[PDB]
């Protein structure tokens, strides 16, 4: 329902990995277009996951951006995003899966 939960109907963009690491991953993303925007945002939620591996993964930070930790070197991390409101959580950014560097 709209007052139970509305939550954002838009996702951000520019969504990717300004320094990744053999274990850790950075990231790097933009915040929704003035159109696509239910109200406002307060964080965001990076919900990363090993493609080849049935680990879910995610974290939170009030940033555009986030870096991620405890992953295996050379190997895919289906990586997300997604914007948050007042009211609750709206759609799921499109995965990048940004393979962590080769050690």
């Amino acid at each position: 329902g709209s007052s139970g939960s509305s939550g954002p109907s838009g996702f951000p963009q520019n969504l990717h990995v300004t320094g990744l690491t053999t274990s850790t991953t950075e990231l790097a993303w933009d915040p929704p277009v003035l159109a696509e925007r239910n109200g406002r945002i307060i964080s965001y939620t990076v919900v990363f996951r090993d493609i080849n591996s049935q680990q879910e993964l995610q974290n939170i930070t009030t940033d555009t951006r986030f870096t991620l930790t405890g992953l295996k070197p050379d190997t895919t991390y289906d990586i997300k995003v997604r914007a948050w409101t007042s009211k609750g959580s709206g759609p799921l950014s499109p995965s990048i899966q940004s393979r962590t560097m080769p050690v």
